[PDB]
């Protein structure tokens, strides 16, 4: 139920994850990027963790070995930003 | 489920922490200590949790307000050494 | 014995994310900047034709230029503006 | 242009703890090293006459010696070892 993974991304930045299932569905993520500690929900329809905190609203998608980081900033008007997209696990 | 907790410890070393809980029980904790990410577990028989990793062997207790980092060395013969102990919620 | 003026400054850039920074000057001109940036500690050298600071390891080539109390955060492999809004706090 | 000497070496510490730190030289001598530590970037003025680095800020007074490849981590409020096995990796 609890795994810790580390990803290695483009410029060899390192994205430090624990990975928390509940029941054998994911449930939760927490990342370590940007000098923050970033707690996550994992939402089934969207397939892809969202981050608890609306006013920082990282996300973050582990899928078929690849993941991404991506960011959407509070304000309506804002699109969504991909921050780091060649992660892979280490 | 998912909470974000910044704790404030003796010279102001501040350690980020995520709590999971499942189904009203504590289940699982993450943090951010000395430069690691800290995946741990709940145990509710020592009513505190500790790391998956039993290599690197941090254990986390958050009682009453008060909260203190301890650490395990791997081999049999080492003794429990506490790193933090005047941790408090921000 | 020689004391080479040092300075902590912390950066809040876009997505607030705070960049802590430490200057090294010597003998009245720029020399040093330790950054953690991404999870890494990056020491930069200080190229005064370029007016800005770069990464010692070119391998891993950071910039970092600061004019009047804004910053950017760029990256060359072999350049992307990684933070743009970087100011002072 | 001038152009002080910058290392950055990482030392591993007990508990496989990793401390990263730039040193910055002057003229053949010490001068500076940023540390971190403690989920913090602290930068430290070489002070010869202790053989140590110590703090900039006083309200947070980390002190940093590295001896024949050993280093210790010590911190006094108003002197703690925090890391006595620190070694350059």
């Amino acid at each position: 139920p609890i795994e810790r993974v580390d990803y290695i991304c483009e410029r060899s930045v390192v994205v430090p994850v624990t990975y928390i299932r509940s029941n054998g569905a994911p449930a939760a993520a927490v990342l370590e990027v940007e000098g923050k500690m970033v707690a996550l929900q994992w939402h089934g329809d969207l397939k892809k963790y969202v981050a608890i905190d609306e006013q920082d609203s990282y996300r973050w998608a582990d899928r078929g070995g690849q993941a991404t980081l991506s960011h959407l900033e509070a304000d309506h008007t804002a699109k969504e930003v991909t921050l780091l997209s060649a992660c892979r696990a280490d």
